[PDB]
């Protein structure tokens, strides 16, 4: 029955704030009233994007915004919920540039959830936010704390959990209940940051919208695709760095849990999230890019997959050589390393030099030219059907997109999320989900259902015997045992009792 999440971040820089308008689109190219009805119905969630921490340790727009001119654009959006009841307009406090390890604002992030003290201020500030400007919850996209900062970061959001459950009291907005969300790491080399906690990060959570795109780019030496579903075995593969965490387990723990080298996927990141105990599926929203990322001097044979490359990863973009062909958004914003949807579906059509594949492991398109030698790795409406089954399947809670700007204009990728889960003749119970490699990784919170024979005291089980034992399915890891299963060292906990 319960409606999955949709979720969409709205972006807007400060510039576009302070000169908005809804009649300009080389000022504004994607304004408010873009969102018509029809698409407001479609989303359960705009994450309008982004406010900050300043260095007196709040929540705050950047100095430079016009504030009249903010107030204006934020209500556009809450007018949006006149169309649709179950609509938020969250704001996101963070990103990539704010908050990343070389980020702008990045001590601030650190400093604000540092002390009781000061997290309890912090925490007032994004409730006060919240309020003065009419949103509907709080998001915080920090990109990522690590180490020492993820207790500190735990109890600033169980803080914000209790401030927000009291704006709900004082408001009766029981129906529409203020929420917390993050943008979660969708890969395990920054999940490792905070991995071994995610139980306590989740806990005061709405939901934890994993990045699940971005995994691959001009920083690997290999080209990839962005946001496979699951894994390709001609692909590249990675070092699992959530075995080094520090869980407290034991090898075969360890190594039951966490394959490596494994293949960075979206599945992977999943999976690896439902492995920890406490973690529930219903949290858990599969990010997915409305965006390609784009790679230049690609050499042929797979249609530029799993190819070296010579995209450059400095930032900002070294040179004016803008040499995404055909990609008219890009020379305007003077990069050619990424193109929306909305681009892409253009470039395509256009005579540009490319073809539309389809790799049928990953269940992801992707763009080859080439003459050029060119490989662009997105998602579209296809490659979200997969998905969608996968989230209905595994049961998680909804999707989330970077970002609504970079529809097509007529929005038909949300149209498509919205079609997977809740159009009454969309049938995907024969849509095949592949050979494509899953994540095999089992932990404690998810354990699957299994049977055994019961465990019997004076018997001697030899290495790999499977009983079961006080509610569970448990396997010898060598031989010869006869200790009570969960006594000692010797018995594996692999599965439950019905
Ligand atoms: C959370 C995020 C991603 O931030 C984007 C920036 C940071 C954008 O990052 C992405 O779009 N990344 C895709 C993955 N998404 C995320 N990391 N996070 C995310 O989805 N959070 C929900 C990168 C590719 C970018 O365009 O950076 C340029 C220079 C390369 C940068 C940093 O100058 C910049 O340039 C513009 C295009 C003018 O945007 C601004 C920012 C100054 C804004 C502030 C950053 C933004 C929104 O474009
Ligand atoms: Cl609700």
């Amino acid at each position: 029955s319960t409606r999955k999440a949709v979720i969409g971040y709205y972006f807007i820089p400060t510039n576009q704030i302070n000169n908005y308008t809804e009649t300009d689109t080389s000022v504004v190219p994607f304004p408010v009233s873009n969102i018509t009805p029809a698409k407001a119905k479609q989303l359960t969630h705009i994450n309008f994007s982004f406010l900050d921490i300043n260095s007196n340790l709040e929540c705050a727009w950047d100095p430079a915004t016009n504030d009249a001119k903010a107030r204006d654009v934020v209500n556009r959006l809450t007018a949006l919920k006149a169309h649709n009841p179950s609509l938020r307009i969250m704001f996101s406090i963070g990103g990539w540039y704010y908050s990343n390890d070389l980020g702008v604002s990045h001590a601030n992030y650190v400093n604000a959830v540092k002390t009781p003290a000061a997290r309890t201020k912090f925490a007032q500030s994004c409730v006060r936010i919240m309020k003065d400007y009419g949103f509907d919850g709080v998001d915080i996209d920090w990109e990522y704390p690590q180490a020492a900062e993820v207790d500190g970061f735990i109890a600033a959001l169980q803080e914000i959990r209790t401030l927000l459950n009291q704006q709900t009291i004082a408001d009766g907005r029981q129906a529409l209940p203020y929420q917390l969300t993050i943008a979660g790491a969708g890969g395990a080399f920054f999940l490792s940051r905070y991995y071994s906690k995610l139980a306590q990060i989740v806990a005061p959570l709405d939901y934890i919208n994993l990045m699940t795109y971005d995994l691959a780019g001009p920083w690997e030496k290999i080209t990839n695709h962005q946001a496979a579903l699951f894994g390709d075995a001609a692909g590249p593969t990675f070092y699992n760095a959530l075995r080094e965490a520090n869980l407290g387990w034991s090898w075969e723990e360890l190594t039951r849990a966490f394959p490596s080298p494994f293949s960075l996927t979206v599945d992977a990141a999943v999976q690896q999230h439902l492995m920890m105990e406490g973690v529930p599926s219903a949290k858990i929203v599969m990010g997915v890019p409305f965006y390609g990322r784009a790679f230049k001097g690609v050499s042929g044979g797979n249609g530029g997959q799993y190819s070296s490359h010579s995209t450059p990863g400095e930032d900002p973009y070294p040179n004016a050589d803008y040499w995404l062909v055909g990609c008219d958004e890009c020379v305007r914003d003077k990069d050619p390393r990424i193109a929306s949807y909305r681009q892409l579906e253009q470039m395509l059509q256009g005579n540009y030099g490319y073809q539309r594949l389809w790799n049928d492991k990953t269940k992801t398109p992707y763009l080859y030219h080439a003459q050029n030698g060119l490989f662009v790795t997105y998602d579209d409406a296809e490659s979200f059907k997969y998905k969608a089954k996968y989230i209905k399947q595994q049961q998680l809670g909804g999707v989330m997109f970077w970002h609504l700007g970079q529809d097509n204009r007529n929005g038909d990728l949300l149209a498509a999320l919205d079609r997977y889960f809740n159009a009454a003749d969309y049938d995907d119970s024969q849509l095949d989900m592949g050979t494509g490699l899953r994540y095999t990784g089992v932990g404690p919170g998810n354990l699957p259902i299994m049977t055994a024979p019961a465990y019997v005291p004076g018997t001697t089980y030899a290495q790999g015997a499977l009983v079961s034992y006080q509610g569970y399915v448990w396997q010898t890891k060598w031989g010869y045992i006869t200790s009570a299963p969960g006594s000692d060292s010797a018995w594996l906990k692999v599965g439950r009792l019905a």
